[PDB]
């Protein structure tokens, strides 16, 4: 499953029929990136240029112009064909084959684009523009606009109003395709066997960043060359740290291990967590705990559906986990106290679900406090956990430990449909699994 | 093998020697570098503060103030401690446990740094600083010059003389000391492993990313997480693209593969090629143009010592080269007149070797063409290769080859020690390796 | 004659009558502006800003939001009162004062402007904003909308659309009140008693500065401190050239000296230019250019109503001006081939007429190539000269005339006003003039 | 008197003595700064790039190159001839007539500077650059050095050593040549018959700015055209206000008038204070200041010699003003404990002496609290007073009182040489001078 050409036309459409006639929208490529001297890191094209072209290469500008409300046409900006650059760093599309392999009307060299850029813009009303995205663009384009501003006596004329379209795309991209919600499903599957992986692999003496390597490598396998996020292996105390990526540590006979990972497919992220017991077997406090954030995350699957939102959702785990909390001794009175004094804060301090498309914490406009009402194609996660800090003030057993259960679901007519259910999270099943990986 | 506290400090007392009395040294911390939207990659400390430090986070800057020819001190500007950023994103070494850990003699917050470091530069008479290497860095030096410039009335006054100390820093990265060798061989040996690894898994109808997968793999394994560069495998047309990293396509049985890849040890790169058949077997047209770039190889690997240099033994190559393609009818003519054309470049067009270290093409003056005498402690590349296009005016069977083999050397002071001789080169070797594992 | 509280009120009003609902427009100060070391150059306020205020500090925006339909409101952000910097540098209005002296309805502190601005913007649909005008703006605004981009979690919304406002208010400046054209009459009056001034005492051996002096002079006495453009006293050969402001010759017995000089009166500006001879009189050579460039501003004088255009009147002095050089054997053959060669460009290379108000070269916009149709209330300059080099090929007793000769007008309902007419334009009036001024 | 092309050549060989050899030292010309739109200020050149070149143009860089210690030359980079931007806006020098009339080796095409300056610094030492002077002048000569350091495969390098000249020439412009002093004293004369005039023409009822216009149309008549500063005409309250600069009041019968005017002659400032009543007769009132201010002055100007410094003589003054203000009733109790207090800071807040040259508030070292000892030619401006604030806690009769009195005077070798004593400052002859001025 990927995006076809045809979809990216569509989309660019799509974006055209909420322009103004007599105007243009501008989308500029992610620059290349240095990671130290003259290396660059791998090429990670911008989400939103990404969006409307599947097009992987820098130095490139997407330009939709709506001439009036029947006629509009694209031209892309893009790196000029050359034997010596290519011979040296790779093939470059160029401007002959660009209109048929993207779909696009015209191409042009990137290296024209101060001299023709304002040509395109000249006697337009509207520019929807990312001001603020990237510096190399905002230069572009004001230059540009300050031709057309000072060029008076050649006739120009800069059209007078800027318009973001990160606002109006990001609404876009909240609401997935069937084709995009097929390539989900498939980084779902992949995150999901890299995760089983790093439970069938992992054993005590086993560094943090061993685990890494064998879920890189089965995301690799898959085709999916790079994670979606920095891979989170926290074991012991490390589990309570939410983004520990530093992977450094032994992880140790008797200690819980947070996995928090994901790949990246086809431009689609999964974003999976499992945390369990690096020896195979949970204790008694591990499973108290753990019990807690799974009744949670096992609620939040049966209630995500259309017409309730994050925040209705969040109410309900709350519940739960104070209630789970006072239980076990970690939080101490009356639940309906303790829920109204969000006591539960100092265990669970983020939020429950993020959007998921292009990026983790994808685009896309939550409503205050996550209330906004849930409809059919979008994509979330749901992501309950607790962490006891080695210092709290709780019954010992619980000191050090942090679990997190991360699923990755998309909205349905009639629910949703949970992406991530291919690798285990119920405590028995993860034990079995783990005791049958140990007996080889 | 690593690098410890004492050497960090060596190298800062080494630097200290070299400057003029009166003045201070400012060494900055890379940035933090967005991957997509709040999503950064994976953090890659500046070598040079890495080289003075061992300490990899942003948002820190070594000053080396060299009061006069006896008295000197260091003061760290680094990230506060503080809980809710640490429970979030990692943690911090803070200010009171930096003298210790890294042998500084002060620490201070990142916070203050403009509000302290025009003090620290008040009344000294030369500032090294790196100018252009960061902007963040270049706003912060030129924010307390202008300070200092503009302060006369509160007595202060700012250094007259900026020098900019990577010339000096980068002819100390160039000799290596015994432990950075030993960190070096590691990581050739990592390096090695990873290659030995690609060539006992390729089969014809995998993908060139699946062998990126198996060395990325390996690396991580050995405590090597991150590549020193972007991997690069190469099958058939793809090998004759220098830094070919797209990686996309299906290794066809009958053609070559060429893997460039070196990971990052402890700081220190490793950086090795090796091209071997796809299907295990040699054809005579590969074998043909293999046995001139082993030749080259073999023959750089025996001259290389002190007193040569890069330049002298390119011209060994090249004859090697001319000669080679002449008997096989892809040059025609006289053999040193063709040597005098450069007759080779449209086959053999980048250099031979490139120094190496914490960087791959590592830091450190070459002289005019390479022409620097070589003397014990320096670390290079040796890298001969023959491309020919698929377009190349040449006997058929050979267009659309690409071969590149390359080791990592020191110069000792009696020859050299290739430290990348354990993954075999020898076509025979290749052969039989590629046999013993397709019988698996 | 001045413009009113009550005015700028006005101003403002039409503005935010052309604004929309949910919208804020920023209008900025200029910055202070260095001419050496420490010493500032008398602060000119930006026409804009003087415009819908007639404030003349610096440090200071005005903030019009248009909450709806029915209510809007205005906010000056402006320097604070500050004993010290009082004392030193000059009294400020203050935040107290304020609100009463300018007619706005709130003033904050210019210090608190990134603390507050963005608290203003939060949740409108549109803000107008002269992106570019200036560098310390644009930082204030892009920092205020980035804010608010960001904070979704602090339920913040930037508006998505911004308008150049220029194009609105450059054309509300082009169609002057009453009370404009009664500064701006007052402003030609002091211009005239000024160029009268420096006929009378212009005599030969004099420097082309000290009739600078004498006009500067004279415009101070009237209460116009500054001139409007940097005053131009072009005798000999450098009339011939445009703006010619080093005004470092002795002024010859038998030249013509050119004098572009303008005064600045209550934000408006008087713009004239005479031409005439040195020593009182006009050779027979200048008298025949100066009657050509006259016949051009007087038919210009008559022609000039609304309906018409520059554009429509700039071709009948082409014709004027072609016929003349054709009579004085300056330009050779058909009338009316040479006006369809633009013959007369080599001589008469400038446009005819430019808006005039609160700027020379005032801002509206004039049509392809000045083709706009003129209405009542705008103003004008009437500019023909002729520009004979001292090499060009034409009879020699031509070359090294330079005469403009310019008059400023507004369009009335019949026809035209000419504010600048009370100097002297007539060659016998001119010569009058300077026959009696020598004899005293 | 003025500065001649075998001085400015001096004076750059006198730089290139102090220069490393092997180094280019670097001066760029001021830019051009906008007024208003279109409209620029009256160009003011670079007070250092004035000093070695006299030359008035913008777009123009002087480069002085020291190969070694005897063979150095001179490069300038200016605007080029071009014949219709010379039309419009002014004769330009060029580079066929630059080294004959400013004595420079070499001139080359300003827009030819990013072509031309590294091959200028290529395998020098040392750059000898006023770093953050001009943003324009950083962005060149940062992109030349990132030229060269980028450079190396073509055998380029940069100077690694970068030194701010703005120290050594400093130092060189506070020892003025007898040639300076000439133009000084010339700037002095013109500056005393300005203020003179002022008194000559003050009457009740003119306004404030009347006189700025006086003063001004005198500078100009002695070939000065511009004031050094902008002119203070502060009479009664506004006298207490040190930089006051709108002068716009109605002069008050009654009232004193501080009139802070000087002229810039040949490149070189003029600075004059003087007091007097509107009237033509001082109060008993303000008498009694002004006899302080006066005698301060006075002694300042018995003791200004070589061996002294403007601490030392700062404490006589602070004696004489301590005891007058006691005797009046001012400041009340011991006077050497007052002393001890400053208890003279409500009434005089500034410094009683500044350097003078090309700039007022002169270039060059002060030392602590202005320390430094005084040598023949320095050149410094000698300016006590006092300002009783308008609701000062003092005997009513002194509130609203501002007056001081300002020479510029030349240190020589057997004491000072007053530049300004040609315009009266004694009260009786400044009354003798009114009255005899008031009977016209
Ligand atoms: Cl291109
Ligand atoms: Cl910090
Ligand atoms: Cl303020
Ligand atoms: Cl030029
Ligand atoms: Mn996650
Ligand atoms: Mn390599
Ligand atoms: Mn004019
Ligand atoms: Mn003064």
């Amino acid at each position: 499953s990927e995006i076809s050409r045809q979809e990216f036309q569509r989309r660019r459409q799509a974006l055209v029929e909420q322009m103004q006639p007599g105007s243009a929208a501008l989308i500029f490529a992610a620059p290349e990136v240095t990671r130290s001297a003259d290396s660059e890191y791998p090429y990670r094209q911008n989400s939103d240029f990404w969006y409307f072209t599947g097009f992987n290469e820098p130095e490139a500008v997407l330009v939709l112009i709506k001439s009036d409300d029947t006629h509009n046409h694209s031209v892309l900006f893009n790196r000029v064909r050359d034997l010596t650059a290519e011979i040296w760093f790779g093939r470059r599309l160029g401007q002959d084959a660009a209109p048929e392999k993207l779909g696009v009307d015209r191409a042009l060299a990137f290296s024209e684009i101060n001299q023709q850029l304002y040509q395109l813009l000249n006697g337009l009303d509207v520019v929807y523009h990312a001001q603020g995205e990237y510096a190399y663009a905002d230069v572009i384009v004001n230059s540009a606009l300050e031709k057309l501003r000072k060029g008076s006596r050649q006739n120009l004329t800069a059209p007078a109003t800027m318009i973001d379209w990160r606002p109006v795309v990001h609404e876009m991209r909240l609401f997935k395709s069937p084709e995009e919600i097929a390539v989900l499903r498939r980084a779902g599957e992949i995150t999901a066997m890299a995760h089983t992986r790093a439970m069938e692999k992992c054993r005590p003496g086993m560094f943090e960043y061993h685990l890494e390597g064998e879920i890189h490598h089965e995301f690799n396998r898959h085709g999916a060359r790079y994670p979606s996020y920095n891979t989170i292996v926290g074991s012991g105390e490390n589990g309570c740290i939410l983004h520990y990526t530093e992977n450094e540590c032994e992880m140790r006979d008797g200690d819980l291990v947070l996995i928090d990972a994901g790949c990246e497919y086809k431009g689609y992220a999964g974003d999976i967590t499992r945390t369990f017991p690096v020896n195979g077997k949970f204790t008694q406090a591990q499973r108290e705990i753990y019990d807690i954030v799974l009744e949670s995350l096992e609620t939040s699957l049966r209630l995500y559906r259309p017409g309730t939102s994050i925040l209705e959702v969040t109410g309900e785990v709350v519940r739960i986990m104070v209630s789970g909390l006072v239980k076990l001794g970690i939080l101490k009175g009356d639940v309906d106290e303790l829920i109204a004094q969000n006591a539960h804060r100092p265990f669970f301090m983020h939020g429950l679900s993020a959007w998921l498309g292009l990026d983790v914490h994808d685009v896309g406009v939550y409503g205050q406090d996550r209330s906004r009402i849930l409809e059919p194609g979008m994509v979330l996660t749901v992501e309950p956990g607790l962490y006891i800090a080695p210092d709290a003030e709780v019954p010992e057993q619980y000191r050090g430990i942090g679990i997190r259960i991360e699923d990755d679901i998309v909205i349905t007519e009639t629910g949703n449909e949970n992406l991530t259910a291919s690798v285990v999270k119920k405590p028995e099943e993860i034990e079995a699994l783990m005791v049958a990986a140990r007996k080889q």
